[PDB]
């Protein structure tokens, strides 16, 4: 009965990011989603959906791949679990770990690490970074940079990363060896600042950090290549290139969050290649499997991956280890999404759909009242919903301008998020996704914004 | 080919626990797991082994459940994944809080937030800490009391309650609001003191350590009922009723780390019952799916809950999420699972069954010039070995007693674990060990302590 699911779950099941009394009351209305196929979701009512946010930047592949439901089948039946303790593995494993470093990852990647989430995946990255400065003899060098607006997680030290401030609220974060430094937006940067000048200024703010801090305090700076749950915001022009240099001068590790942005979110194998970066480290998760079981990874480059090896010569076995590292029947879901990606070009998808996405979210909205930026790479995009368009005056946030246009598209069938911390609706859709299903999505989309435009202005 | 496997292990996989040169250099040689079934697993030459530490405490109903495989199977097809953020769910999800509540967890227990592992589920926990005390009023009431050999984790803040110091060497652990007190380990007690002296003991090393830092300092105290990776330390008699004495008296939280002895483990539903614990909040992982997907759980209780449902009136929701939070594959494992041990009553056998282990174990071991101690509770048992049996001298580590023990035994077919910091054979066998299958592990075990024993004495 689903009036019985309904009361279990306030009584019982604490959900993430929800509201406690509002649902455990029911003022905040339960959903229970039944099934979902290509790019649409069904739940309890029947009722169907566009998912053009692919659960959380996730789905990539689409829903109902019985492909790799297969894969997870075969996997559990054969061995579902063993654990990677003292050099233990399954072919799957070994398997998963060569073909991401071959295929998918930059030049100069060896190793991966495995865990279940970006947030565990991060919270190695900041353990390894620690280890790497202790074996080198460098105690104090231990500090890590990020950025306003990044999200790298939800944990004590991945949600300081986090530079957002629903994530540290009431929880004490961040923690004192996390700074932050500026988010790159060009759209909100000084007024009257060239894409060249707000460039500079990212810089010399992170120098001035720098600065204060003391580099030789500075272990590692963490960011994703493009912001996702911070608000689809790319880098400007030539910021990749001018950050790399100030972090190779200061002897600063670079850990690039591909969370989002990993496996051809981008229209690109990652964010990396992308923007031309050349990290130290990559965290990466949600498109590694499309969802389908929950698995995540830290890629380690040659040269930390050095310094690891050196540290077990001197220090024995680094002391480091889920459980659940290596599950096999996540690494059986990771094999057959990457199968399906390659067989599908849909790294190549996300280039053309992607663009044809940007295309016509600009010519929807581009001259839209409501809207004060429209931006987005590949098959992420975002429109900003701004009082003044000139001036970058946002609206009053009790007026809840993001999640009103959310909510109106949700009406009409399509499921785009209003990102935190500002009006923003935002799109992820899955990498399957048509150029025909992109002008459906922004069609209910356009009349979502007029709605709540001719409300609020 | 398996040499090729072994090529690219060497080259890309980086294990949990795992000697990070030896490993590549191929000094310590791999190991492929290709199946298994009730206790035993094979290997990549065909071996086939007693897995009497099933995996690590967490294949609890046996490996090669084809009826898990389905669930998993028919949850995959069905909807693998879709997020539960801002109330939304499967109805697998909803249905595995209603029956943690209402058929495992202990008296007061109302909530489940969901992770996939112990080490992030015990990040979820003091996240939840730090939240109560400061929509309280109380922002100094923060540090937690961990205890000496503890083990709840692999990360930053985790690694920081865990007791044993691999988990710290090198990663700057523990922080500042982490603090231990005793491992109450009665064999190794302060000379000549009687069990109750011993507890008294404790009681008093627990309100020094409490008046050193103030109470008002002090959110909450977190404990294995019986300690795991730490060596199998069951508690002495009196202790849980003393400690929980101390902990009510200054108004901290108790945290029961159930994640080892969850789920019928010691023969009866979770540690807390088992020694009349009532704790505040519980952490479930490994056998809440028997490893065969990655999930784990915080069972929050009452006292709790009403101060996150009144802290989200107050400030909106609490900022924590994970992506695969109430994954809908892991949920369907999951009830798999508690069916099977519900079904064949695996609790009870793990009642009779680690009756007899323990039974047998001192029979083969209690006058043993190698063992100083044969310890256990239900299925979980140990044997450390010690130079003097009567002065409680260890063996030179350098020795390496243990692992010595551990490698005889697994040339023979049994896989016991050396358990770390020590020289102490660890015994976690799946739930649905037979008597007969006990007497054959220790005869084995028999064997590797005196071909030890004669190399060493
Ligand atoms: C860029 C980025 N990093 C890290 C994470 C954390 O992933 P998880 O939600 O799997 O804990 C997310 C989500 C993300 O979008
Ligand atoms: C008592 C206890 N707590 C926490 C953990 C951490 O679990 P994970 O390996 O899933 O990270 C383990 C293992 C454990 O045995």
């Amino acid at each position: 009965s689903l009036d019985q699911l309904f009361e279990e779950d306030r009584a019982h099941f604490m959900h993430p990011s929800t509201h406690a009394h509002d649902h455990a009351s029911g003022a905040l209305p339960g959903k229970i989603v039944t099934g979902g196929k290509g790019i649409r979701i069904e739940d309890h009512q029947g009722r169907e959906y566009i998912d053009a946010f692919a659960g959380l930047y996730c789905v990539n592949i689409g829903y109902g791949r019985t492909e790799v439901a297969d894969a997870i089948y075969e996997q559990a039946k054969q061995l579902a679990y063993y654990h990677t303790y003292v050099g233990h593995s399954t072919d799957a494993i070994i398997e998963l770990s060569s073909r991401i470093i071959r295929d998918w990852a930059p030049a100069g990647m060896k190793k991966v690490y495995y865990g279940m989430s970006g947030s565990d995946a991060n919270e190695t990255q900041i353990k390894i970074v620690w280890y790497y400065n202790n074996v080198l003899g460098r105690p104090n060098k231990k500090k890590i940079i990020s950025r306003e607006r990044g999200y790298h997680g939800s944990g004590i030290v991945t949600g300081s990363l986090t530079g957002l401030p629903s994530f540290h609220q009431h929880f004490d974060l961040p923690i004192d060896r996390v700074k932050h430094t500026v988010c790159p937006h060009w759209y909100k940067a000084p007024a009257g600042m060239s894409e060249a000048q707000f460039v500079a200024y990212c810089v010399e703010e992170l120098e001035k950090l720098i600065a204060r801090e003391g580099a030789d305090t500075i272990a590692a700076f963490i960011a994703e290549p493009v912001m996702g749950t911070g608000g689809i915001i790319a880098p400007p022009q030539g910021y990749w290139e001018a950050i790399q240099a100030v972090l190779r001068k200061h002897d600063i590790l670079l850990i690039s969050d591909e969370v989002v942005c990993g496996f051809g979110r981008l229209g690109s194998k990652m964010g990396a290649q992308h923007y031309g970066i050349k990290p130290d480290l990559i965290t990466v998760a949600k498109g590694l499997t499309s969802a389908y079981a929950p698995l995540s990874g830290v890629i380690v480059g040659e040269k930390v991956w050095d310094v690891i090896e050196k540290g077990s010569q001197e220090h024995g076995p680094m002391g480091h280890g889920w459980t659940y590292s290596g599950h096999p029947i996540c690494a059986a879901a990771a094999l057959a999404n990457l199968d399906i990606l390659e067989r599908e070009n849909l790294t190549g998808n996300a280039a053309d759909v992607g663009a044809y996405l940007q295309q016509r979210l600009h010519e929807a909205f581009g001259a839209h009242p409501l809207v004060g930026e429209v931006r987005g790479v590949g098959m992420l995009a975002a429109l900003e919903f701004m009082a003044d368009k000139d001036a970058r005056t946002p609206f009053d946030p009790a007026l809840k301008v993001g999640p009103k246009v959310s909510a109106a598209a949700l009406e009409d069938g399509v499921i785009a998020r209003a990102m935190p911390h500002g009006d923003i609706l935002g799109f992820a859709p899955p990498l399957v996704t048509t150029r025909a299903e992109v002008d459906e999505i922004v069609g209910i989309v356009k009349q979502a914004v007029d709605e709540v435009a001719d409300e609020v202005l």
